[PDB]
C-alpha cells in the first residue's frame, strides 16, 4: 500500500511551485556559470563502471541549481523513492495491478547476491538460464548446432512484438561492432506481412534458425508470424521432424511452446516478473549472445549490475538516474514541458531513442496511482529522438528557434569502433556533440545578429533565445558494459519519475487491452458484407475497405 | 509583406477561445455521433488522384463538429492561407528571410503548366532535369552505364544529410516492392565514421555508384563523407579518370560539384527555390528513380502534382490539407498539446514518421512572424511516430492512458504489395487499424470495467477515458502516386499551420547555424592541450574527451 495518495501531497511540491516561480522560469544558465565557478564540477558526476570504464553525465546545461536540486531531491525523499526501490529489489510485488515482482535487476545478477521472489532465490534459476544460452549460442557460433542438411547456421530470425523485439533489434544495432561476418541476425515483428516476406525473401531454410520470442507464447502477431515462418520452413524442409533443429522459444509457457510443435530442450524460460520493455537481459536476449558472443552478452549484463549498484547504494543527491530522473520531473510538472529528447552521436545507437520511447512512455504513462485515486497532474514525458549529426539538420531548427522547451539528452563516445582517417570523423562528430550543446545555451542575441550583419526586419528570425537545457553524457566508448550502464540509467531514472508520480510503472493495461481489441473486427473481415455493428466512423471504414481490398 | 502581425491579431482567434472554453474544451466524441448521423459522411473526405485511384480521409473521430470547423475555416480566411498560398504557386519569394521563391510545386509540374520564378517559366528547366534522370536510371538499370572494369552497377550510395538523404531512405523503403532484384540502393548520411565503414564493407568498387546530395555542395559532413568515399574507390581503381563512371552529383552549385572532381555531365541539377525538406521530388530523387525506375518516379511526382491541384482549387471548407492543418491549429494552440503522432500501419512506411518529423518541426519551428516580430503563443508541434502494429504495444500505452492528448494520424493501405497466405496478415493488420482508433474514441468506463471482473482499488487502473482523437486515412493501395499524393497533403497541412502562425515555413535559421557552429571546437581538437575558451561546461566536456580519446 501507499504511504501518500497524489504527488501534491508532497509538502515540497507547493514549494518548487513557488521555487519555479520565483527562480526556475526565468532561469539564466549564462547567469548561473558567472555566479559559481564550480558550476560544471558540482552538476556533472563520473560513473565507474565494474570494469573501471568511465561515463561523464553532465547535467550543468540544465535549469537547475543548489537550490532547485536541493528541493527535488527532498520531493524524491517524500514520496518514498528510496523505499520503493529497496522494496523492487528485495523481489516485493511492487508490480501492485498484476500482483508481480519487478525483477529485471535479478536478471543481471551476475554477483548471485542472494534475490529472492516469494521468499526464494532467483539467482541459481537465472544463472542456469544463462548457462543455457551460453552453451546453445556458442554451438550455433562455433558450427557444431548444424541444420536439417547439416549445415552451420547462418542467419537467426527473432520473431516477436513489442517488448520482445526492440530490445533485440536496439542492441545488435548498438552492438553490431562486436558481431562477426557471416553470422546475420534479422527481425520479424510486424503483423503486416510484408515484414515476414522482405525477411525471408533471400533466407535459406537449410541454415536459418528461428526465436520465437514470447512472454506468454501466445500475442495474435508473434503466434502468427511464427505459423508462416514454419510454413516457410516446411515447403523446403517438408518434414516436421527437421523444426528442432531450426526452432527455439524464449518464453514463460511451456506448455504453449510445446503445444507449438517447439521442443522443451529448445526453450529458454523466464519469469512472469520481467516485464517485456525490461527484457532484454533475459532469454530475451538470447539473439544478443548469438550475435556478439555470450561474454560480450555477459558484460553487457554485467554493465547493468554495476548501475543497479549505484542506484541502489548512493544517496540521493550523488545519485546519477535519481537526479535523471528528478530533472524530468522539473520540466514536466512545473516548466509544462511535454518531451524529453534522446540524440545519440553515434550511428550504431540509431535505435536507442526507440527502445527508450518504449521503456519511458509503456512505464509512465498512466493515470492512476498507488492509491487507486486519478492523478490531477502531468505523468510520462512523450521522448522521442534520432541520431546526430542527422538530427542537427532536420527537426534540431525547432529545438533551437520553436517555441516549445525539449529538454535533450546528448550522448557521445570520445572513442569510435571505426576512426577511420585517423579519427577525422571522430573529430567532427565530436565538435558537433559540443557545439550544438554550447550554442542551446548561450543563443545569440540582437545585437550579435545586427554585429553579423543583419538589418531591419531580418534580425528577429536570426535571434537564438539561449538557456534551452542539455544534458550531456560522454562515454569512453560504446562497449557491452557501457550499453548495458546506459540502460539501466534509463531503467532507473524512469523508475525515480513513477515513484515520484505515485503510478505504477509496471503494468500495462492500454498494451494488454490492444492485445483483445482486433478479434472481434478480424472476423467481421471474413466477408465482404456491410458492417453497421460500430459507431458511423469505424463502420464507414471498414466498409470502405471491404469495397477496396482484395 | 504581412497583411497582419500576430495570429492572435485575427478576430477569429479569441472566438475559438470562447469556443474551446464552451465546447472543445469538454467535446464528447461519443456524443457527437449520437447527435449526427451523418457525421461520418460529414467529416470524412474521398481525395481522388490523377489516375483515379482514392483515399479515404476520415477525420470525423476529432474532437471537431461543425460550428468548431466553420470558426476554424474563418480563421484561415482571416489569415490570408488562400493568398499566401497563390503566391507560391506564383513564384513569388514568400521565403522573405531568404528573398527566395518556394516552388518545389514547379518540381512535379508533369503537366508542364506555366509556372514562372522571377517571370520566367520553370516547366522546360525542370523537365530538362527530368530527361536526364531518365536517361542516366535507365542506363543504370539495364546494365549500359558500366563501370571502370566493364561490369554493370549493382549499388548505388546516396551521399548526403537532412533534406539530401532522408527523403530518399524514406521513398526507397516505401516503394521497395517496385525494386528489383540484384540493384540496391545504400545511404552515407552521419558524419560519424561507422556509417562510412559500415555501408562500404561489403561493396564493390568496381559495380559501386555514388550520388553525391548536396544543394550547397559545401556541407561538411557530405563532403567528407564523399571524399571518403572517393578514398575508398582510388584505393581499388587507381586512377582518378575513372571517377567519371562510378561518381554523379546532385546539387545547385556546378562549380563546388567540378572543384570536386565530378564531370559536369554527371550533374543532375536543381534551383535554390527547392528547400532541402521539400526536395526529394527534384534530381534530389535519382536513387528512387534508379530503385524503382523513372516511370515510377514519374508516377509519383504526379501524384503530388494531383494534390497541388486539390489543394490550389478545392474552397478551404472541402481542402483536405486544409482541414489537416486547422485541426493541428485547434490542437496546437487551443487544447495546448505539443505532439502529432503518425502511425502507418505498413512496415514499408516504417520511416515516413521521421521524414514528416524533419518536414513539419523544421518547417514550422519558428518564433517570429512574417511581420517581423516575435510571437506570443505555440508554432510547430513536436511530430513523432512508429509504425504499427509495433506502436501499439509500446508507447501507444501511453496514448490511451496517460495524461497527455495526442492528436493521431492511423494510415492504411486496404491491398498489401505483399499479401501472403490469401491476405491473412492484411485482414489482422487491418482490424487493428479499425479498432485502435475505435479504442480511443469510445473508452472503457469504471461500470464496465466493473462487469468485467474487475473490483476495489484496482478498478480505475483498467478505465480508458475515450475521446482521444484520431485521423484515419485509408488507401486503396500505396502506389507511388499514393505517397506522393500523401506527401503533398502533409507539406500543404504543413503550410496551413505556418500561414494561421503567420511564420516562414521555409528558412531553418537553426540548422543554417549548425553548420557553421563547430568549425570552432573542431580546431580545438587538433591537439591534447586542455581548453578555457568557452563556458565551464564545454570546456569540461572537451577537457574530458581529450583525457578519453584513443
Ligand atoms: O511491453 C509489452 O508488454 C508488450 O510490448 C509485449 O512485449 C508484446 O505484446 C509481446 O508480448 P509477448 O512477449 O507476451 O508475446
Ligand atoms: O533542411 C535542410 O536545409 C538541411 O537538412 C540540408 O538538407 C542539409 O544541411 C544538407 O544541406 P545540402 O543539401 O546543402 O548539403
Ligand atoms: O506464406 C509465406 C510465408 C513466408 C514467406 C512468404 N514470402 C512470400 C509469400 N508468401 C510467404
Ligand atoms: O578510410 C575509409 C574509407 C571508406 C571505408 C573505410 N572502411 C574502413 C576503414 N576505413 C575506411
Amino acid at each position: 500500500m501507499a504511504s501518500f495518495k497524489l504527488a501534491t501531497d508532497l509538502p515540497e511540491w507547493k514549494k518548487l511551485e513557488e521555487t519555479y516561480k520565483s527562480v526556475g522560469e526565468k532561469f539564466s544558465v549564462r547567469d548561473a556559470f558567472a555566479k559559481d565557478p564550480k558550476r560544471f564540477e558540482e552538476f556533472s558526476w563520473i560513473y565507474k563502471n565494474y570494469d573501471d570504464s568511465k561515463i561523464l553525465f553532465d547535467f550543468s546545461k540544465n535549469l537547475v541549481n543548489k537550490e532547485i536540486l536541493d528541493q527535488l531531491v527532498t520531493l524524491a525523499k517524500e514520496a518514498g523513492v528510496e523505499k520503493l526501490r529497496d522494496a523492487m529489489f528485495a523481489g516485493d510485488h511492487i508490480n501492485t495491478t498484476e500482483d508481480r515482482a519487478v525483477y529485471h535487476v535479478a536478471l543481471r545478477n551476475r554477483a548471485l547476491r542472494k534475490m529472492p521472489v516469494d521468499g526464494k532465490d532467483t539467482a541459481q534459476e537465472v544463472d542456469d538460464v544463462l548457462k543455457h544460452m551460453k552453451e546453445f549460442s556458442d554451438s550455433i557460433r562455433d558450427g557444431s548446432w548444424t541444420g536439417y542438411t547439416g549445415k552451420s547456421i547462418t542467419d537467426v530470425v527473432n520473431i516477436g512484438i513489442g517488448g520482445s523485439d526492440l530490445g533485440p533489434v536496439m542492441v545488435t544495432e548498438a552492438l553490431k561492432a562486436y558481431s562477426k561476418p557471416g553470422l546475420n541476425v534479422h527481425f520479424i515483428s510486424n503483423i503486416d506481412g510484408t515484414h515476414t516476406a522482405e525477411t525471408l525473401k533471400n533466407l535459406n531454410p537449410e541454415t536459418t534458425l528461428f526465436l520465437i520470442a514470447s512472454k506468454t507464447f501466445t500475442t495474435a502477431e508473434t503466434i502468427t508470424n511464427a505459423t508462416s515462418a514454419k510454413n516457410w520452413f516446411l515447403a523446403t524442409a517438408k518434414d516436421s521432424k527437421h523444426i528442432a533443429k531450426h526452432f527455439a522459444a524464449l518464453s514463460t509457457n511451456e506448455k504453449e511452446v510445446v503445444a507449438f510443435g517447439i521442443d522443451a530442450k529448445n526453450m529458454f524460460g523466464f519469469e512472469s516478473w520481467v516485464g517485456g520493455r525490461y527484457s532484454v537481459w533475459s532469454a530475451i536476449g538470447l539473439s544478443v549472445a548469438i550475435y556478439i558472443g555470450f561474454e560480450n552478452f555477459n558484460d553487457f549484463l554485467k554493465g547493468a549490475e554495476a548501475m543497479d549498484q549505484h542506484f541502489l547504494t548512493t544517496p540521493l543527491e550523488n545519485n546519477i538516474p535519481v537526479i535523471g530522473g528528478l530533472l524530468s520531473v522539473w520540466y514536466n510538472n512545473f516548466f509544462g514541458a511535454q518531451t524529453h529528447l534522446v540524440v545519440p552521436f553515434d550511428q550504431y545507437l540509431h535505435r536507442f531513442p526507440a527502445y527508450l520511447q518504449q521503456l519511458s512512455m509503456e512505464s509512465n504513462g498512466k493515470s492512476v496511482t498507488r492509491a487507486n485515486v486519478f492523478t490531477n497532474y502531468q505523468t510520462g514525458t512523450i521522448l522521442f529522438g534520432e541520431p546526430a549529426t542527422n538530427a542537427q539538420h532536420s527537426f534540431f531548427q525547432l529545438v533551437h528557434q520553436g517555441t516549445k522547451l525539449i529538454p535533450a539528452d546528448f550522448i557521445l563516445a570520445a572513442q569510435s569502433h571505426n576512426p577511420i582517417e585517423k579519427n577525422l570523423h571522430q573529430r567532427m562528430l565530436a565538435s558537433n556533440f559540443f557545439a550544438q550543446s554550447e550554442a542551446l545555451m548561450v543563443g545569440k542575441d540582437e545585437a550579435k545578429v545586427k554585429a553579423e550583419g543583419a538589418t531591419g526586419g531580418l534580425v528577429p528570425h536570426k535571434e537564438f533565445s539561449g538557456n534551452r537545457p542539455t544534458t550531456s553524457i560522454l562515454a569512453q566508448k560504446i562497449t557491452p558494459a557501457t550499453l548495458g550502464s546506459l540502460i539501466a540509467y534509463y531503467e532507473h531514472l524512469t523508475f525515480t519519475e513513477g515513484a515520484i508520480w505515485n503510478i505504477n510503472s509496471f503494468d500495462q493495461w492500454g498494451v494488454e487491452l490492444g492485445k483483445v481489441l482486433a478479434k472481434v473486427i478480424g472476423k467481421e473481415l471474413d466477408d465482404k458484407k456491410a458492417v453497421a455493428t460500430h459507431d458511423a466512423s469505424t463502420n464507414g471504414l471498414i466498409n470502405q475497405f471491404k469495397e477496396w481490398e482484395e
